[PDB]
């Protein structure tokens, strides 16, 4: 209909209830479901649906060996309804490649995707299901984007991109895309050192992405977009209350606008909702591994550089396997306010698990509440013995 | 469109007609059903759809093994086109959870899946497809819901659930929501000492709902719903044809305001419709377990302490398996009454019958025929040696 | 929109061109295809589907085990897209039971399944895929209709039912239906003296059923029905080619008004385009077994008692297997006339391949042509040996 | 809603994005994908879907044994939604048969399908999914297609067929259709010695075809046809870069309007876009087999008999197994010029991988970007080790 505007903002998280699991590799095990990982969730004006990046082959099928791997010609963009598994039966193709990103501006949908050789990769937006834009690798090292849902405004969708290094200076760029179309691009400005895989959201037309520093930091870079003026600034979550992995353990005080050392060139996708007292942050439980999940509120975390938390929700067990996390909302909802809401990616298979010879995942999502709700913990369910 | 409001009263049950029936174990023996339980139908205005809680594998997946249990994380509300069994590439899931209820208000459908441990479940009403509202826990101990579907007049659709003990009184309350909303909220009233699992149907803007007695009765409690009101009454069906499971034999008088004693602490969900002389009461065969199933027509049955059947039908017979069962209608059919329909759930694998590691269903269902028709009985149809 | 009327002459059938064909078995070798028998093909205004009764088994399954066996609780008439096979997943479920007929009337679809043991079977009439009517069992006796779709004209769909002895004078009955309701009944009249499994077509507001004379004749009867008056006639065609299966071989003067002896107590489903000059007839091409299947042009068949084929087309060689045949055509596509077709059942497994233990078919169908096209012929396809 | 006129001249071609990719092979090792060849792309107004010629058979099935066969009454036209597998329950059939064309006009879509025995095939157009109108083999010699989608302008959908010798001078005919019906067909006429395998584009109100000329030329027959006039002109591309394959080694100097010598009696179906300097020829990379596959800017290629590549891009390595290639176009995307669009076929299994007892292939596809974009090898990926 008309363009979907950032009007409203959060609504109160007090605590998050479950929203979608699909059990992917519990059933997996016995029917037609696609390798997967880097999955999220996004959502049209009339659907949400779960999106992953296929490995091209099913788990039990023999070239599941091997899906360890992040890139090859047999990735693909793929989303599914809501709560089933990403099987081959159901599974829609949006683009082909190997990094993703996409989101709906209220008329219909953009989704990018990456693909090639290390040093000649290239994206390719679709809009309304057709291509209609190319972007060629800029600095020859894995032009990569977000793996989670952009946001848009007014018809205006930023999209982070990043290609160079993953362990020094990277040259990262903001595109504010149009019906598919280059409106502008921005190099990275801020005190953010390096950028990779944001995770965004909107709130009162403004768009926060939580990212991850592969080079130094252990404490998350966050870029604010201004979708109107197409502008924005970046900084690090002041926080002691330190969300990558690996990470050291928290200090008392964190850094504003410094990577907070002690783990060099490793992290993983994360998120959080910064929005004053109502801020929330996700993470592992553990400080070395992608091994469990919990949401802490830690008020004013963005800006107060010794914010701890206040109240908190365990999400996955750390004697459970997580992996990546982004945000994404669904932006056509009732109500005066935007209900935040995540995912988490339960890794299953190789490196930790390697008695099987693929990698692959399975989807917890939550959103929400107002209300104080109990929580119950969330693993993927899946024996891997079975499997063998 | 508009709200639908129950202005019809019920046709004559002069017998039953075969309605729906899926066959999913005989099926899933070599294809990708999943195992459930829990199951129920329930019509929008433009179809009619089987519902059940999925346990997150399929019945050949050797995640099967331990589905006997009925709380876990990998379970989920989920919908199939009426008589296909759920697969794995057919089955909506409705929301995550291991208890629920559904229903279609005129408008849109509201879904409800409670979720969590024993003690810190909650549930979250769904409308539109989209989660509104959410319920913690107020006893602590299994929140817990009707496992058949709901009934709206006017917008109004009232849900009954019980929180606490399941073998001395517990906290039930009748909860009245539209639009996924909560409008009020009242405890249990009236003479029914122990509610759980409802079966529900509306007529002549008045919503009967018959339970189960856990703790202490064999004949069943019956709820009462003014869903304008918004008020209720409970008492039990005076009838002496009892018909919980397991029961004592049939006396020759029951009781109206007390659950009639012989079995404690164990039931099955069960339904029936109380119209006067046009009163069908159904049940299992066995007296001791969850083996046959018939209809009754036992007139006066909710009124009358000395009632006793003028007709009957056979569903299933002795030698074969049953379970839940429970009641629905096509409110938006044509006609000028509402054809009662009902479903039972046949249950295969654990406890019974212990070869196999599993424990799932199939279902089968039949409405109300004005001719007095002839009756066939209607198995599962497995034969269990092929899954050993 | 409005109720389709049979304004349309048919086509000038010059040969039979390919129209659908889905090789059911030979794909369901390794694929979830449910087991079925008793197919057909039918058209609503916006697509055409192929019909058959399901075994509720796949054919890979261990259930497909006894599935020679003509009613069960297990079967059900369902419907998948033209040329597709019957899969567990793609299959719809029109209504439960061993015995139907279907058909649109242009605004929506009628459907009709007949369950029960022999003496107590029930027929329930579903429109617009909600159950309207149920008409018992009036003999007793396996009652039993068309097999293949029926015919409406300005909403009055009639249908032809038959309950009794298959070896002896049974009590036929044609029904008028119009939305699900009954009009009017009338037993069978004119010459027939048997009727089963009434292969139907319209055309200038007359419909015309050939059908089986189980019990005597290898002639086929025909019962000609106005819509509009609501009245019929039955009589046998007259020519000595004979069409049953199995029969004498044909001789040189046929019979008008009583059945073609020779053959008694079997017979098989089959049909016929009777239309003066332009009649075609089909029949297996062996006089002993479901063998092979030819169309042959018979002017004025029905009525002339000394006619032979002026042009054929074979269908199916004697050395494949053939089965049930009927008619059926799109009233709703373009151009002056109605376009005649058919469709031929192909049975594999028992009784003639019993190295299996299933019983099956897959479906192949033909239109006509105003060309005389060449021919070819077409087989199931499939190879028993890959199923043992 | 309109018929589509082809208003628009191509895109500016500079380099080839990833457009689709099923990955069939690989996926169906485990999962029930249909076996297939000829595989083609073909946009509707509000979607593009994957053509090919089924089988009848999954890969995995027993019955893919013999698949090297390329025709039999097991093969039909299906289409499958972009960049999914051909699988059993999500592959629509458009028709029956081992040849094939199909294009939208703008309404609505024909589709055509060529099925008999090599001295008496047929084809059957489809239009708006119903048979239209039937053509019989003029010189009963395999009739036979394009295997790659028509194109249409206002309603006229030019289709070239050819029957007779693969050896020898044939007769090929170029019909004009419209709402499946024949307006008019023509002889071919020009310079082209022989064709068969037509891949064709619409640009500027003129219908450019690029074939195969079976007997003897390794340079392409070209046939331009203006779809209003409904005339036609046909010559071979000048070029010495040879696109056939098999073939000699490119000369200096091609030929304009003879085949260009050195082998008889074998080719492949290709295609290129001819547009003055933006002209590009695809083929593969040996000249003895399919394998490899390449994309070349030669300026002026249909017109200069001594234009050589200017640039050029890698589609798939010589290493690897490559096979028919053809042309389409979105006629329905934004913007002011047609996007260039083209598939390759990766064949697998026999006669180069004969270890298995099966043909067939998946689906690569690209189309062109105005951006001189990085470029990337797309194989199909399966090992056929893993299906022994
Ligand atoms: C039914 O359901 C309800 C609802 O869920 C249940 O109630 C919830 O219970 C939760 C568990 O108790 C609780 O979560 C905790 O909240 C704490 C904050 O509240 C307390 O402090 C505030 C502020 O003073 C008070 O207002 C409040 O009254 C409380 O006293 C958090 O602090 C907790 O998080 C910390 O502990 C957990 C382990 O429990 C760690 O995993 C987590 O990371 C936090 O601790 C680490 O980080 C801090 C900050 O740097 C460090 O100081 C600390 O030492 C830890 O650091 C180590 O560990 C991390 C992670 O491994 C590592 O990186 C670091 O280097 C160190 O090694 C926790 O979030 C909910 O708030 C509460 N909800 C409600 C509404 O009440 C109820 O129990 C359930 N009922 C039943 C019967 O089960
Ligand atoms: C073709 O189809 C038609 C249509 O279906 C077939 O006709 C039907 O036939 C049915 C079977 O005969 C019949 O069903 C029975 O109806 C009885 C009522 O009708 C009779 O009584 C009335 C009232 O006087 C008369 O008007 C009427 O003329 C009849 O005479 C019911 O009473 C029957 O139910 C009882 O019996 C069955 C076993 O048959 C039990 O399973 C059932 O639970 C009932 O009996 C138990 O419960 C009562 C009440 O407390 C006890 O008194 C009794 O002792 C039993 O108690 C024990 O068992 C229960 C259950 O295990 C346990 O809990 C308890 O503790 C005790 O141990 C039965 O429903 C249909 O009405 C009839 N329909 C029609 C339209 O005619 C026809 O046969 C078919 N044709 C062919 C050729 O097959
Ligand atoms: C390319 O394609 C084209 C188009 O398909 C091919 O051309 C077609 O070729 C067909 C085969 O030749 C042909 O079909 C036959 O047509 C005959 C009628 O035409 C002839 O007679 C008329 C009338 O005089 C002439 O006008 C005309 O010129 C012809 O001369 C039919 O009579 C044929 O059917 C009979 O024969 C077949 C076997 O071929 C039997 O299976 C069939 O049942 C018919 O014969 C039985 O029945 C009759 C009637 O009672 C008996 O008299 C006879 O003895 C047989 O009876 C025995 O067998 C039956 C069945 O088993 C049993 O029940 C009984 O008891 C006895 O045991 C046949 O239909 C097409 O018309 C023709 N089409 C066209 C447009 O030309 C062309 O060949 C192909 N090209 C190539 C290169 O292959
Ligand atoms: C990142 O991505 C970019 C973008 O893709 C990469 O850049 C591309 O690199 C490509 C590979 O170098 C390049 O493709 C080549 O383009 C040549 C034309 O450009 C050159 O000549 C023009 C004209 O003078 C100059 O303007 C220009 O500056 C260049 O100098 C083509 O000529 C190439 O094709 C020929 O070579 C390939 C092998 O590379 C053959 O397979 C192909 O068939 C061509 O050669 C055969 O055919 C010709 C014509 O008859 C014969 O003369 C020749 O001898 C060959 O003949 C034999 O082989 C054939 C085929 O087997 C057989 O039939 C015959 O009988 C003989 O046996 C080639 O197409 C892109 O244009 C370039 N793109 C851009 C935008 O720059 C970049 O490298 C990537 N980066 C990294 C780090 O990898
Ligand atoms: C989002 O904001 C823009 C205004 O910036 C709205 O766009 C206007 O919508 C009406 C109806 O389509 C037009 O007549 C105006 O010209 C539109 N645009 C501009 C850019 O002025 C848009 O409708 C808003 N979205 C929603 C859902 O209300
Ligand atoms: C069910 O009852 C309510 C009346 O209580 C009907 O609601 C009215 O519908 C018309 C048309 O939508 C409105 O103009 C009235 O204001 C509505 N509501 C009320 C609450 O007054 C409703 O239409 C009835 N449902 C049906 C199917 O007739
Ligand atoms: C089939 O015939 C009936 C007439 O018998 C047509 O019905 C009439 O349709 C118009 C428009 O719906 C009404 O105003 C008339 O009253 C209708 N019926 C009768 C029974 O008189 C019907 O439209 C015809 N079907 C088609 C497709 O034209
Ligand atoms: C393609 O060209 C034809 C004109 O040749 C357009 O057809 C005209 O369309 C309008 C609206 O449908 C009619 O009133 C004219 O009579 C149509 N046809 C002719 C043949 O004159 C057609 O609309 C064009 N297609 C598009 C998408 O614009
Ligand atoms: C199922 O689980 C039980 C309990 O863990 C185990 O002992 C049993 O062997 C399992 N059965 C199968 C077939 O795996
Ligand atoms: C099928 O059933 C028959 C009869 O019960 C039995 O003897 C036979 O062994 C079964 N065949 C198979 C393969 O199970
Ligand atoms: C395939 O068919 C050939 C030829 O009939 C046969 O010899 C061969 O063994 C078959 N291969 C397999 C695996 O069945
Ligand atoms: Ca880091
Ligand atoms: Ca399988
Ligand atoms: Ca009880
Ligand atoms: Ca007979
Ligand atoms: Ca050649």
């Amino acid at each position: 209909r008309d363009f979907n505007n950032l009007t409203k903002g959060l609504c109160t998280i007090n605590s998050w209830h479950i929203y979608g699991k699909d059990n992917a590799v519990r059933i997996g095990e016995d029917s037609d479901v696609l390798v997967t990982r880097e999955p999220y969730v996004s959502c049209d004006p009339d659907e949400c649906r779960f999106y992953a990046l296929s490995q091209g082959t099913t788990i039990r099928g023999k070239h599941s060996n091997g899906t360890i791997h992040d890139r090859s010609q047999y990735r693909a963009l793929i989303s599914w309804p809501l709560s089933s598994p990403p099987t081959v039966y159901n599974s829609r193709v949006e683009c082909i490649g190997w990094s993703s990103t996409s989101c709906h501006d209220g008329k219909t949908r953009m989704s990018i995707c990456i693909s090639g050789p290390n040093n000649n990769a290239s994206a390719v937006i679709w809009y309304n299901r057709r291509p209609v834009t190319e972007i060629n690798t800029w600095a020859r090292n894995i032009l990569r984007t977000q793996e989670s849902e952009c946001v848009c405004h007014n018809g205006v969708c930023p999209v982070v991109f990043t290609d160079g290094s993953a362990t020094g200076p990277a040259e990262t760029r903001i595109y504010y895309f149009k019906e598919g179309k280059i409106l502008k691009w921005e190099p990275l400005a801020g005190t953010a050192k390096h950028i990779e895989e944001c995770s965004c959201y909107g709130e009162r037309a403004e768009i926060t992405c939580t990212c991850k520093d592969n080079w130094q930091g252990s404490n998350r870079p966050v870029i604010r977009i201004d979708p109107v003026a197409m502008t924005h600034t970046s900084q690090y979550i002041c926080s002691p209350v330190l969300t990558d992995n690996p990470r050291p353990n928290d200090p008392t005080v964190g850094k504003c606008n410094d990577p907070y050392p002690g783990n060099n060139n490793n992290g993983v996708k994360g998120f959080s909702y910064l929005d004053g007292v109502n801020t929330w942050l996700g993470r592992t439980i553990s400080i070395a591994s992608r091994s469990g999940y919990e949401m802490l509120k830690v008020p004013n975390a963005l800006t107060d550089d010794k914010s701890k938390p206040t109240q908190g929700q365990t999400i996955v067990l750390n004697t459970d396997w997580s992996g990546y996390s982004g945000s994404f909302m669904d932006y056509w909802a009732e109500g005066e306010c935007y209900r935040a809401c995540f995912y988490v990616e339960l890794i299953r298979g190789r490196p930790k698990e390697d008695k099987v010879w693929w990698t692959s995942n399975s989807i917890v999502s939550m959103c929400s509440s107002t209300e104080f709700l109990g929580q119950w913990d969330w693993p993927d369910g899946a024996k891997i013995e079975y499997f063998l």
